[PDB]
C-alpha cells in the first residue's frame, strides 16, 4: 500500500464530505425559500379573502336594507321576516369584522414571521459557515500530520536497511563508521515514532470532530428556523383565523334561533285576536234590537189567549218537526266540512323541510296538488251548504224557543 | 213615541250594521293584499340572496383553485395551508347548494303560497258575501213586520175609541148599530194581538241572527286564510331555510376542525426528521477515518516508550488543565444561550389569538419588536461563542483521552 495511494483515498474521502457540505447548504437554502413562498401566499390568501368577505357583506348590507326600507301589534308571519332581516344585517356586519381581522391582524403577523424568516436565515447560514469552515480545517489538518508521519517512516526504513549493511561489512575503522549509522537510526526510529504518535492523536481529534457536526451540529442547524418561532408565530396566525370562525358561527346560531322562535310561534288565533283588538269599533258587537211599543202598549210578551193558542201550538209543533230533521241532515254536512278540512290540514303540514340530502357528497307533484285543489274547492262546498242550512237552523230554534217558554208541553 | 220616530231610529241602527259590514269587507281585503305583498317579498329575497350566495361561491372557488394550481412526505405548515384550501372549496360547494335550495326548494313555496291565498280569497269572499247577504234580509225582513204591528194597532186604538161613543150615545136601533162596532174591535184586537206576536218572534229571529254573525260566523271567517294552510306552509318553508343553515354550519364546522388538528400537530421535530429521511444521502455520517499504515508498520497505537513517556504525560497534564477551565467557561456561556434561547420562545408563544372582542357590539408593538431583534441578535452572538468553543474542547478531549486510556494515572 503506496504513499501516494494512501493520500489518494483520503482525498477522495475529504471531497466526499466537501461536496456532502455544499448540498447541505443548498438544502438548507431551498427550505428557507420554501418557508418564505408559503408566507408569500398566506398573505396572498388572505388577502383576496378579505375582499371577498367585504363583497359578501356588502351584498348582504343592501339586501336588508332593500327591504327595511320597503317599510301596531305584529302578527306572526311578519315578525318571522324582521327577523329574517336581522339576521342578514348582523351577517353582514359579521364579515366586514371578518376582514377588519383579516387585514389588521392574521396579515401583519405573515408579513412579519416574512421579515423575521429572512433575517434569521441570514444569521444561520453565518452559522452553517462557520461550522463548515471549523470542519474544513481540521480535515486539512489531518493531511500535513500524515504526510509527516509517512516522511519519517520513510528514513526509519532507509537507516534501518543502511545498518543491515552496516553489520554485514564486519577492521577497527570500519565499526567507527558503523556505530554512527545507530546513532542515526535511533535518532530516526525515535522521530518515526513522534510522528506517528501524532497522526494517531490526529484521527482522534479529526473523527470527533466529523461526528460532533453530523450527529449534533448539523441537527440544532436545522431546527434553528422553527425553534425561533416560526411555527410558533404560525399557530397563533391561524388560531386567529379559527377565533375569528368560531365568533362567526356563534353570531350566526344566535341570529339563526331567533327565526327558529318566530317560526315556532306562528300562531292564526293569536294573530286573529291582534286583529280584532287592533280595530275593536268594526268587530263589536251591536245593541240587540229592543221591542219598541207604539201608542204606549201595556203587555209586550207573546200573547197566547183564545181562540190563538190551539194556532200558536200549531206552529211550534210544525217548527220542532222541521228543526229535528233539518238539524240531523246540517250535522252530517258539518261532518263532511271537517273531515275535508282535516284532509287538507294533512297535505299542508307535511314534515318535507328538511333538506340534508342536499350536502350529501317527481312530477307526481302536480298530480297532488290537483288534488288539494278539488279538496278545497269541495270543502268550500260543503261550506256553503253548512252555511246556508245553519241560518235557517237559527231562526226557527229562535221562534220555536219563544214559542215553547211561553206555552209548555204537557 | 210616533210611528215615524221608532222606525228612523231602526233605520239607523241598520245603516250601522250595514256600514260595518261594509268595513269588515275592507279589512279581510286587506289582509289578503298584505298576506301577498309578504309572499311577494319572501320571493325577491330569496332570489337575490340566491345571487348572492353564488356569486360569494364563485369568488371562493376561484381563490382555492388559484392557490392549488400554484402547486413527498408533507411538512407540517404545507398540510395546514392544503387543509385551508380545502375548507374554501368546500364551503364554495355549500354556498352553490343553499342557492340550488332556494332556487329550486324554497322559492316554488313562495310561490304556491301566493297563488293559492288568492285563489282561496275568493272562494272566502264569496262566503263573507253569502253571510252577508243573509245578515241583511234578515234585517229587512224586520222592517215590514214593524210596520203590519204598527198598523194594526192603529186600527185597535181608533175602533176602541169609536166604541167608547157607542156606549156613551146609549133608542133601539142605536143599540143594533154598536154592536157591529164591538164585532168590528174583537175582531181588530185580535189582528193586533197577531201582529204584536210576529214582531215579538221577529225581534227574536233577528237578534239570534246578528249575535251568531258577530259571535261565530265573523271569527270563522276571519281565520280562514291560515285555516287552509298559510301558517302551516310558511312554517315548511322557513325550516327548510332553517335546516340548509344548519347543514352549512355543520360542514363548515367539519372542515374548520380538520384546520385546527394540523394547527395542533404543527412540530418542527417530526419535520426535521422528514426532512432527512428524504435525503439520506446528504444527512448521512461518513466512515471514520482508519489509521493508514505506511510500508506495512506493524504496531499502530500510542507507543508510549522511553523517553516519550514524560513527555505525553507533559501533554496529557497541561490538556486537563485547560480542558477543565475551558469547559467551565463554555458551560457558562451555554447558559446565557440557553437562557436568552428561553426569552425569545416567551415573546413567540403569546396567547393573543383569540378576537372575540372584535364580534361585541397601542403602538408599543414597535417597541418590542425591536427589544425581541436584539434578543436575537444577542442569542446568536453567543452561540457563535458557544460554537467556537465547543470545537476546540471537542479536539482537545478527544486527544487527551486516547493518552489518558495509553498512560493511566497513578
Amino acid at each position: 500500500k503506496k504513499d501516494k495511494e494512501i493520500i489518494a483515498e483520503y482525498d477522495t474521502q475529504v471531497k466526499e464530505i466537501r461536496a456532502q457540505l455544499t448540498e447541505q447548504m443548498k438544502c438548507l437554502d431551498q427550505q428557507c425559500e420554501l418557508r418564505v413562498q408559503l408566507l408569500q401566499d398566506l398573505q396572498d390568501f388572505f388577502r383576496k379573502k378579505a375582499e371577498i368577505e367585504m363583497d359578501y357583506s356588502r351584498n348582504l348590507e343592501k339586501l336588508a336594507e332593500r327591504f327595511l326600507a320597503k317599510t301596531q301589534n305584529v302578527l306572526s308571519p311578519v315578525n318571522c321576516w324582521n327577523l329574517l332581516l336581522n339576521q342578514v344585517k348582523r351577517e353582514s356586519r359579521d364579515h366586514t369584522t371578518l376582514s377588519d381581522i383579516y387585514l389588521n391582524n392574521i396579515i401583519p403577523r405573515f408579513v412579519q414571521v416574512s421579515e423575521d424568516s429572512g433575517r434569521l436565515f441570514k444569521k444561520s447560514k453565518e452559522v452553517g459557515q462557520q461550522l463548515q469552515d471549523d470542519l474544513m480545517k481540521v480535515l486539512n489538518e489531518l493531511y500535513s500530520v500524515m504526510k509527516t508521519y509517512h516522511m519519517y517512516n520513510a528514513d526509519s526504513i532507509s537507516a534501518q536497511s543502511k545498518l543491515k549493511e552496516a553489520e554485514k561489512q564486519e577492521v577497527k575503522k570500519i565499526e567507527k563508521m558503523k556505530e554512527k549509522r545507530q546513532a542515526k537510526y535511533t535518532e530516526n526510529k525515535l522521530k518515526a515514532i513522534k510522528a506517528r504518535n501524532e497522526y494517531l492523536l490526529a484521527l482522534e481529534a479529526t473523527n470527533a470532530s466529523v461526528f460532533k457536526y453530523y450527529i449534533h451540529d448539523l441537527s440544532d442547524l436545522i431546527d434553528q428556523c422553527c425553534d425561533l418561532g416560526y411555527h410558533a408565530s404560525l399557530n397563533r396566525a391561524l388560531r386567529t383565523f379559527l377565533s375569528a370562525e368560531l365568533n362567526l358561527e356563534q353570531s350566526k346560531h344566535e341570529g339563526l334561533d331567533a327565526i327558529e322562535n318566530a317560526v315556532e310561534n306562528l300562531d292564526a288565533t293569536s294573530d286573529k285576536q291582534r286583529l280584532m283588538e287592533m280595530y275593536n269599533n268594526v268587530f263589536c258587537p251591536p245593541m240587540k234590537f229592543e221591542f219598541q211599543p207604539h201608542m204606549g202598549d201595556m203587555a209586550s210578551q207573546l200573547c197566547a189567549q183564545q181562540p190563538v193558542q190551539s194556532e200558536l201550538v200549531q206552529r211550534c209543533q210544525q217548527l220542532q218537526s222541521r228543526l229535528s230533521t233539518l238539524k240531523i241532515e246540517n250535522e252530517e254536512v258539518k261532518k263532511t266540512m271537517e273531515a275535508t278540512l282535516q284532509t287538507i290540514q294533512d297535505i299542508v303540514t307535511v314534515e318535507d323541510f328538511d333538506v340534508s340530502d342536499c350536502f350529501q357528497y317527481k312530477p307526481s307533484i302536480a298530480k297532488r296538488r290537483a288534488n288539494q285543489q278539488e279538496t278545497e274547492q269541495f270543502y268550500f262546498t260543503k261550506m256553503k251548504e253548512y252555511l246556508e242550512g245553519r241560518n235557517l237552523i237559527t231562526k226557527l230554534q229562535a221562534k220555536h224557543d219563544l214559542l215553547q217558554k211561553t206555552l209548555g208541553e204537557s
